[PDB]
Protein backbone atom coordinates (compact mmCIF):
# COMPACT_ATOMS: atom_id res chain seq x y z
CA UNK A 1 0.00 0.00 0.00
CA UNK A 2 1.65 3.68 -1.29
CA UNK A 3 0.85 7.05 -0.77
CA UNK A 4 0.93 10.21 -2.38
CA UNK A 5 3.99 11.23 0.78
CA UNK A 6 6.30 8.76 -0.29
CA UNK A 7 6.60 10.68 -3.84
CA UNK A 8 7.92 14.02 -4.48
CA UNK A 9 6.54 14.89 -8.00
CA UNK A 10 8.60 16.68 -10.71
CA UNK A 11 7.79 18.41 -13.92
CA UNK A 12 4.61 17.58 -16.15
CA UNK A 13 4.75 14.89 -18.99
CA UNK A 14 1.34 14.87 -19.83
CA UNK A 15 -8.31 12.29 -17.50
CA UNK A 16 -5.88 13.73 -15.29
CA UNK A 17 -1.91 14.48 -15.83
CA UNK A 18 1.43 12.29 -15.95
CA UNK A 19 4.26 13.60 -13.41
CA UNK A 20 8.01 12.77 -13.12
CA UNK A 21 8.50 11.74 -9.77
CA UNK A 22 10.67 9.71 -7.43
CA UNK A 23 9.92 7.99 -4.57
CA UNK A 24 11.66 9.42 -1.25
CA UNK A 25 13.04 5.89 0.02
CA UNK A 26 14.63 4.89 -2.46
CA UNK A 27 15.99 7.61 -4.90
CA UNK A 28 13.91 5.65 -7.53
CA UNK A 29 12.71 7.89 -10.81
CA UNK A 30 9.49 6.91 -12.31
CA UNK A 31 6.18 8.32 -13.93
CA UNK A 32 3.43 8.96 -11.57
CA UNK A 33 -0.38 8.95 -13.67
CA UNK A 34 -2.59 10.78 -11.54
CA UNK A 35 -6.21 10.40 -12.39
CA UNK A 36 -9.13 11.80 -10.84
CA UNK A 37 -12.08 9.28 -9.39
CA UNK A 38 -14.83 11.78 -10.23
CA UNK A 39 -14.17 11.57 -13.86
CA UNK A 40 -13.40 7.39 -14.16
CA UNK A 41 -17.06 7.13 -12.40
CA UNK A 42 -18.41 9.36 -14.73
CA UNK A 43 -17.33 7.50 -17.21
CA UNK A 44 -17.58 4.10 -15.50
CA UNK A 45 -14.49 2.84 -16.87
CA UNK A 46 -13.08 1.84 -13.26
CA UNK A 47 -13.87 -1.74 -13.52
CA UNK A 48 -12.29 -1.50 -17.31
CA UNK A 49 -8.80 0.32 -15.60
CA UNK A 50 -9.19 -2.51 -12.62
CA UNK A 51 -8.86 -5.40 -15.50
CA UNK A 52 -6.27 -3.02 -17.57
CA UNK A 53 -3.55 -2.66 -13.89
CA UNK A 54 -4.28 -6.33 -13.02
CA UNK A 55 -3.26 -7.41 -16.84
CA UNK A 56 -0.14 -4.54 -16.74
CA UNK A 57 1.40 -5.49 -13.61
CA UNK A 58 1.26 -9.09 -14.95
CA UNK A 59 3.28 -8.81 -17.67
CA UNK A 60 7.19 -8.44 -17.94
CA UNK A 61 8.51 -7.47 -21.42
CA UNK A 62 11.84 -4.89 -22.13
CA UNK A 63 9.57 -3.64 -24.73
CA UNK A 64 5.95 -3.09 -22.56
CA UNK A 65 6.31 -0.40 -20.01
CA UNK A 66 6.26 -1.71 -16.79
CA UNK A 67 3.49 -0.73 -13.81
CA UNK A 68 5.16 -1.01 -10.39
CA UNK A 69 1.99 -0.28 -8.62
CA UNK A 70 -0.65 1.75 -7.82
CA UNK A 71 -3.29 3.63 -5.36
CA UNK A 72 -5.83 5.61 -4.51
CA UNK A 73 -5.88 8.64 -2.27
CA UNK A 74 -9.37 11.42 -0.97
CA UNK A 75 -10.27 11.99 -4.79
CA UNK A 76 -7.70 10.31 -7.08
CA UNK A 77 -6.25 7.08 -8.38
CA UNK A 78 -2.33 7.08 -8.47
CA UNK A 79 -0.45 4.91 -11.29
CA UNK A 80 3.19 4.10 -10.43
CA UNK A 81 4.41 3.41 -13.77
CA UNK A 82 8.16 3.05 -16.14
CA UNK A 83 9.66 6.19 -16.75
CA UNK A 84 10.99 6.27 -20.59
CA UNK A 85 13.12 9.15 -20.66
CA UNK A 86 13.65 9.56 -24.64
CA UNK A 87 9.60 10.50 -24.84
CA UNK A 88 6.98 9.18 -27.23
CA UNK A 89 7.52 7.90 -30.78
CA UNK A 90 4.96 10.52 -31.80
CA UNK A 91 7.04 13.02 -30.79
CA UNK A 92 10.29 11.68 -32.34
CA UNK A 93 8.23 11.38 -35.08
CA UNK A 94 7.13 15.03 -35.82
CA UNK A 95 10.78 16.01 -34.76
CA UNK A 96 12.12 14.10 -37.42
CA UNK A 97 9.17 13.87 -40.15
CA UNK A 98 9.56 10.31 -41.15
CA UNK A 99 11.86 7.55 -40.63
CA UNK A 100 14.23 6.26 -42.33
CA UNK A 101 14.52 2.09 -43.10
CA UNK A 102 17.13 1.11 -40.53
CA UNK A 103 14.62 2.95 -37.74
CA UNK A 104 11.58 1.54 -38.72
CA UNK A 105 12.63 -2.10 -39.64
CA UNK A 106 14.06 -1.74 -35.56
CA UNK A 107 10.68 -0.55 -33.96
CA UNK A 108 8.95 -3.10 -35.91
CA UNK A 109 10.78 -5.40 -34.53
CA UNK A 110 10.62 -4.75 -30.94
CA UNK A 111 7.20 -4.42 -31.17
CA UNK A 112 6.43 -7.43 -32.99
CA UNK A 113 8.49 -9.27 -29.94
CA UNK A 114 6.36 -7.24 -27.66
CA UNK A 115 3.26 -8.72 -29.30
CA UNK A 116 4.13 -12.52 -30.16
CA UNK A 117 4.89 -11.89 -26.32
CA UNK A 118 1.08 -10.90 -25.74
CA UNK A 119 -0.35 -13.36 -28.13
CA UNK A 120 1.67 -16.11 -26.32
CA UNK A 121 -0.12 -14.41 -23.44
CA UNK A 122 -3.91 -14.65 -24.36
CA UNK A 123 -3.53 -10.78 -24.50
CA UNK A 124 -4.75 -8.83 -27.67
CA UNK A 125 -3.91 -5.10 -27.90
CA UNK A 126 -5.62 -3.25 -30.35
CA UNK A 127 -4.62 0.26 -29.16
CA UNK A 128 -0.57 0.39 -30.58
CA UNK A 129 0.09 4.01 -32.25
CA UNK A 130 2.86 6.06 -31.92
CA UNK A 131 1.72 8.21 -28.85
CA UNK A 132 1.08 4.73 -27.17
CA UNK A 133 5.11 4.04 -28.16
CA UNK A 134 7.74 5.58 -25.49
CA UNK A 135 11.53 5.50 -25.86
CA UNK A 136 13.79 3.69 -23.01
CA UNK A 137 16.90 5.29 -22.52
CA UNK A 138 18.64 3.03 -24.87
CA UNK A 139 15.91 4.55 -27.81
CA UNK A 140 14.20 1.13 -27.23
CA UNK A 141 10.74 1.14 -28.08
CA UNK A 142 8.23 0.63 -25.42
CA UNK A 143 4.24 -0.15 -25.26
CA UNK A 144 2.22 1.71 -23.14
CA UNK A 145 -12.09 7.86 -31.22
CA UNK A 146 -9.60 8.13 -34.16
CA UNK A 147 -9.77 5.10 -36.42
CA UNK A 148 -6.59 4.92 -38.18
CA UNK A 149 -5.13 1.74 -36.86
CA UNK A 150 -8.22 -0.03 -36.57
CA UNK A 151 -8.62 -3.05 -38.69
CA UNK A 152 -11.75 -3.59 -41.15
CA UNK A 153 -13.20 -6.45 -39.47
CA UNK A 154 -13.24 -3.98 -35.77
CA UNK A 155 -14.68 -1.14 -37.54
CA UNK A 156 -17.84 -2.99 -38.99
CA UNK A 157 -18.12 -4.57 -35.62
CA UNK A 158 -17.16 -8.43 -36.62
CA UNK A 159 -15.28 -10.26 -34.64
CA UNK A 160 -12.03 -10.73 -34.42
CA UNK A 161 -8.41 -11.94 -33.33
CA UNK A 162 -5.11 -11.92 -32.74
CA UNK A 163 -4.45 -10.53 -36.57
CA UNK A 164 -5.92 -7.03 -35.50
CA UNK A 165 -2.69 -6.22 -34.14
CA UNK A 166 -0.89 -7.53 -37.24
CA UNK A 167 -3.19 -5.11 -39.39
CA UNK A 168 -1.87 -2.32 -36.52
CA UNK A 169 1.81 -3.56 -37.22
CA UNK A 170 1.30 -2.26 -41.11
CA UNK A 171 -0.21 0.90 -40.10
CA UNK A 172 2.76 1.83 -38.26
CA UNK A 173 5.05 0.33 -40.52
CA UNK A 174 3.75 2.81 -43.44
CA UNK A 175 3.34 5.87 -40.63
CA UNK A 176 6.99 5.37 -39.67
CA UNK A 177 8.15 5.67 -43.45
CA UNK A 178 5.59 8.23 -44.70
CA UNK A 179 5.03 10.59 -41.77
CA UNK A 180 1.13 9.72 -42.02
CA UNK A 181 -0.96 7.27 -41.27
CA UNK A 182 -1.75 5.20 -44.92
CA UNK A 183 -5.44 5.89 -44.18
CA UNK A 184 -5.56 9.26 -42.79
CA UNK A 185 -8.59 11.42 -43.76
CA UNK A 186 -9.90 14.66 -42.80
CA UNK A 187 -13.14 13.42 -41.02
CA UNK A 188 -14.15 10.45 -39.32
CA UNK A 189 -16.39 9.30 -42.57
CA UNK A 190 -13.77 9.08 -45.14
CA UNK A 191 -11.41 7.09 -42.94
CA UNK A 192 -14.06 4.85 -42.99
CA UNK A 193 -14.81 4.29 -45.63
CA UNK A 194 -11.00 3.99 -46.88
CA UNK A 195 -9.66 2.01 -43.81
CA UNK A 196 -13.21 -0.54 -44.90
CA UNK A 197 -12.27 -0.09 -48.86
CA UNK A 198 -8.67 -0.65 -47.86
CA UNK A 199 -7.66 2.07 -50.06
CA UNK A 200 -4.01 3.53 -49.54
CA UNK A 201 -0.89 4.07 -51.60
CA UNK A 202 2.52 5.04 -51.67
CA UNK A 203 4.68 7.59 -52.12
CA UNK A 204 7.96 7.14 -54.77
CA UNK A 205 10.41 6.96 -51.79
CA UNK A 206 8.96 4.16 -50.49
CA UNK A 207 11.05 0.86 -51.47
CA UNK A 208 9.64 -2.43 -52.54
CA UNK A 209 10.42 -4.96 -50.16
CA UNK A 210 8.43 -1.94 -48.10
CA UNK A 211 5.50 -1.95 -49.75
CA UNK A 212 5.76 -6.02 -50.22
CA UNK A 213 5.85 -6.35 -45.91
CA UNK A 214 2.88 -3.54 -45.71
CA UNK A 215 0.73 -5.08 -48.06
CA UNK A 216 1.18 -8.04 -46.86
CA UNK A 217 0.12 -7.03 -43.36
CA UNK A 218 -2.34 -4.96 -44.58
CA UNK A 219 -4.62 -7.65 -46.14
CA UNK A 220 -8.63 -7.14 -45.28
CA UNK A 221 -8.75 -10.68 -45.35
CA UNK A 222 -7.50 -11.37 -41.18
CA UNK A 223 -6.44 -15.15 -42.26
CA UNK A 224 -4.38 -13.90 -45.10
CA UNK A 225 -2.11 -11.50 -42.93
CA UNK A 226 1.73 -13.00 -41.66
CA UNK A 227 2.02 -14.29 -38.45
CA UNK A 228 4.50 -12.19 -35.96
CA UNK A 229 7.20 -15.21 -36.87
CA UNK A 230 6.89 -14.06 -40.49
CA UNK A 231 7.31 -10.00 -39.93
CA UNK A 232 10.27 -10.65 -38.06
CA UNK A 233 11.59 -12.98 -40.73
CA UNK A 234 10.83 -11.04 -43.61
CA UNK A 235 13.60 -9.98 -46.12
CA UNK A 236 12.95 -6.00 -45.88
CA UNK A 237 13.14 -6.42 -41.53
CA UNK A 238 16.06 -9.08 -41.96
CA UNK A 239 18.06 -6.17 -44.10
CA UNK A 240 17.56 -3.36 -41.88
CA UNK A 241 17.18 -4.06 -37.97
CA UNK A 242 19.29 -4.19 -35.36
O1 LIG B 1 8.26 14.94 -23.84
C1 LIG B 1 8.93 14.60 -22.84
O2 LIG B 1 9.77 15.33 -22.28
C2 LIG B 1 8.70 13.20 -22.24
C3 LIG B 1 7.45 12.59 -22.32
C4 LIG B 1 7.26 11.32 -21.76
C5 LIG B 1 8.31 10.67 -21.12
N1 LIG B 1 8.20 9.44 -20.59
C6 LIG B 1 7.10 8.87 -20.08
N2 LIG B 1 7.26 7.75 -19.35
C7 LIG B 1 6.23 7.11 -18.81
C8 LIG B 1 4.96 7.61 -19.02
C9 LIG B 1 4.79 8.75 -19.79
N3 LIG B 1 5.86 9.37 -20.31
C10 LIG B 1 3.56 9.34 -20.05
C11 LIG B 1 3.61 10.73 -20.09
C12 LIG B 1 2.44 11.45 -20.33
C13 LIG B 1 1.25 10.76 -20.52
CL1 LIG B 1 -0.20 11.66 -20.81
C14 LIG B 1 1.19 9.37 -20.47
C15 LIG B 1 2.36 8.65 -20.23
C16 LIG B 1 2.18 7.26 -20.22
C17 LIG B 1 1.30 6.67 -21.13
C18 LIG B 1 0.20 5.91 -20.70
F1 LIG B 1 -0.05 5.72 -19.38
C19 LIG B 1 -0.66 5.32 -21.62
C20 LIG B 1 -0.45 5.49 -22.99
C21 LIG B 1 0.64 6.24 -23.43
C22 LIG B 1 1.51 6.82 -22.51
F2 LIG B 1 2.55 7.55 -22.96
N4 LIG B 1 2.84 6.44 -19.39
C23 LIG B 1 3.84 6.79 -18.36
C24 LIG B 1 9.56 11.29 -21.06
C25 LIG B 1 9.75 12.55 -21.61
Amino acid sequence: QWALEDFEIGRPLGFGNVYLAREKQSKFILALKVLFKAQLEKAGVEHQLRREVEIQSHLRHPNILRLYGYFHDATRVYLILEYAPLGTVYRELQKLSKFDEQRTATYITELANALSYCHSKRVIHRDIKPENLLLGSAGELKIAGTLDYLPPEMIEGRMHDEKVDLWSLGVLCYEFLVGKPPFEANTYQETYKRISRVEFTFPDFVTEGARDLISRLLKHNPSQRPMLREVLEHPWITANSS
